[PDB]
């Protein structure tokens, strides 16, 4: 049962070499003069000023072109999913990073996850830009509101919300380590069938305006993974016994339920119709990401047989 | 008894005009293709993009000198108090932004709650960087921790959390609209004693260096006053039934109460002591401010005697 820390704590420590990421004794004053986590407040000054951007300021003078006159029916059901389903894990984020904060008890980490929290919002915002500049009003509200009318995009949602909602209505020590193991896989995996298409779309000169927004999404999402990558690293130290044997195993299906379920969205996204991916590369790049992602905190590859990137060449498209 | 929305509702309303900023039936897929208030999404762009600084790109390389050889020691003794106080307030509002924020059932509501607590972590961000500019690392780690030396800093911090805790502790409509008022108050009211100050300082060109801060944490502040202004107003048409006359007695009463206590805090600080700024200057300009702040929000002025600004000159000192 974690308790959320009281405004002010006139009995809470001085010393910042006491603090932990969850149960310290803060007094809720940010002492940032001295820092215990050096990485947390590495990461709010990349996220929060290094990084900052301004969706609007990318031009969106030719998508709605390519959009209305370039693109398959089969590039618009794609780009319509995807871009439905990252609107829906940004609102998910931008709601859920508050709950996580309002338990941290280090004021680094907490710094961090506002600025995480300020990232997700400045991401709903560029979707929101993004189909302004792009698609007629019906149809972008058709876009926002597509799990109405795709079953599989309604139950990504549900299963996702399902992981954050447990620990919500029962904030307990072990619904807080699942919540914090799903916001990682969410960031590592749910995002990457999305980057792969429109990058794909991109390397053909296709929607690069689009592409541009998302390049500073992926960007953000990569810092995102390492604030998490982090404070689950540390909780292993700083709360040992909340690693029982039982969270460990579930950990390693979580990781390997997502990697399928995303191999499988990507899938459905594309259906071997979008030139330049199939359906083989995204399954090697989900499991590549996977084995990645759970082996920087602490486990075994999860699939052998992956060794290498599928799609290396995203690595330095992406960059800005 | 406000309950915590869930992370997805399939059964929320699809219509943006059916948003209320409680309460609500949202999807909470932040569905920014419609906004019911207009006045939440532009404070969004303002806080988060046109108002965008960086306090680290402020040459801070006067002011160590002019506290280290020009400054009095009742200069020294008001720095220190008002950057001790100024640092709790932030603190307290980067954590209590995400207890408003959970409750909120508007989208672009919550977007512009976002933008508001990621300005405040700039804010703290900004008072590291003050002092580890400006003074030697055991007078910071003093100035961070000042209330354990003050017992009316200390008393201060007590009752600014004191509000907010009954909501956290008993989360019910009552203690949701007290805590709404006290962070109206709080932005209102808590901040100026210090800028006028600071301002004061300034315009004898002392500490330029931490002045230009404050004016960028001055404009952050009347933003955050606008965000709750237009939220109380719409909650008191929203939720008329909650505005009972206990509860619009009580408002006027804390904004009385507030308005004292913050003219005390400003004459402890000042003491007469501080060169074109008085005990009754201090009063006057409160006052002024409390009077502004509660009628924009449908009361009668408090202190019918005050009707001009006796600070005329900070309007246009502050300005960037
Ligand atoms: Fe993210
Ligand atoms: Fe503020």
């Amino acid at each position: 049962e974690l308790v959320r820390k009281l405004i002010f704590n006139p009995q809470g420590d001085r010393e910042a070499s006491k603090r932990k990421i969850i149960k310290g004794n803060p007094t809720n004053i940010f002492e940032l003069n001295e820092i215990k986590y050096s990485w947390a407040f590495d990461l709010y000054k990349l996220m929060g000023f290094t990084n900052f951007w301004i969706p609007e300021e990318i031009q969106m003078l030719e998508d709605r072109k390519q959009y209305e006159t370039v693109l398959s029916d089969y590039e618009k059901r794609a780009y319509e999913l995807v871009l439905s389903f990252l609107i829906a894990l940004d609102s998910f984020q931008v709601d859920m990073l508050k709950e996580f904060g309002r338990m941290i008890t280090a004021p680094e980490v907490e710094m961090a996850i506002t600025a995480q929290e300020f990232q997700e919002s400045v991401h709903a915002y560029s979707y929101q830009f993004i189909l302004e500049s792009v698609v007629d009003p019906v149809k972008a509200d058709e876009i926002y509101n597509y799990w109405r009318e795709d079953e599989r995009l309604l139950e990504r949602n549900k299963v996702i919300a399902e992981l954050y909602n447990e620990f919500i209505r029962k904030p307990n020590e072990e619904n807080f380590i699942k919540a914090t193991i799903g916001n990682y896989i969410l960031e590592s995996l749910y995002f990457y069938s999305g980057f792969a298409f429109f990058y794909t779309l991109g390397r053909q000169g296709k929607m690069r305006n689009t592409v541009q927004q998302i390049k500073y999404i992926n960007r953000d999402e990569l810092c995102h993974v390492t604030l998490f990558r982090n404070i689950i690293n540390t909780l292993r130290k700083e709360n040992p016994e909340l690693f029982t044997p039982e969270i460990e195993k579930w950990i390693v299906e979580y990781f390997k339920y997502a990697v399928n379920e995303e191999i499988k969205w990507g899938q459905y996204v594309t259906q071997n119709q979008i030139l330049g991916i199939n359906d083989v590369l995204i399954e090697r790049y989900i499991k590549y990401l996977g084995n990645l992602r759970i082996t920087q905190i602490g486990f075994d590859p999860i699939y052998p047989e992956v060794t290498e990137n599928p799609l290396k060449w995203i690595d330095e498209f992406r960059k800005i």
